[PDB]
């Protein structure tokens, strides 16, 4: 992919973080923490380990690429500003997010139903491209010369769009590091 001269400088949002959470000072990492001792706040994600980058796209094209080495579960893409934050939901563009994730050795995009990903060389980093004109969410490998994993086509965007992130829980003891923004 050619989309690399689209790179844009994400940092993550504190105020939408879960409470679990630790944002590292310049705002670029983002791990689970083993409550972080923050005030509750409407806009914090409650039931999982989520965070929304800080940039609101309505137009254009972005790129940036998230660093996911040593996880064993991870959330990742786009989602709308007006996503809900609190309780249980599905991720899928119904409720307004274009993700991919990793769970129990298989990697799966966030449609609905989900749909398997075919990936021969697992992902230490991630390309993710939005073009808002075009409706278009994909999602390259990194660690394999920038192969394609998923494109969303036909989306139904319907708001400003923002970065968003889920470290997992690490109810196993394997999953504690963190999401890295990838410098340009
Ligand atoms: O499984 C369980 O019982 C624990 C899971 C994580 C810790 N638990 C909490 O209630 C607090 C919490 C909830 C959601 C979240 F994303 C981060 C922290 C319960």
């Amino acid at each position: 992919h050619h989309h690399h001269h689209h790179m844009v400088h994400i940092t993550l949002d504190r105020n939408t973080a879960n409470s679990w959470l630790i944002i590292s000072k310049d705002r670029r990492q983002v791990r689970m923490g083993d409550h972080q001792n923050v005030s509750d706040n409407k806009e914090r994600f409650s039931n999982y380990p989520m965070v929304l980058g800080a940039q609101r796209f309505s137009s254009g094209k972005m790129y940036w690429e998230v660093d996911v080495t040593q996880k064993e579960a991870w959330d990742l893409g786009v989602c709308r500003d007006s996503v809900q934050r609190k309780g249980q939901f599905s991720l899928s563009p119904e409720n307004g997010f274009w993700t991919i994730w990793l769970w129990q050795d298989s990697y799966e995009a966030g449609t609905s139903p989900q749909t398997t990903l075919h990936i021969q060389v697992p992902p230490c980093q991630i390309g993710i491209f939005v073009d808002y004109e075009a409706g278009v969410v994909s999602f390259y490998n990194i660690t394999d010369h920038g192969s394609l994993i998923y494109t969303f086509s036909e989306c139904v965007f319907a708001g400003p769009l923002r970065p968003f992130f889920n470290v997992g829980f690490n109810y196993s003891g394997g999953n504690a590091a963190p999401l890295k923004l990838c410098p340009l």
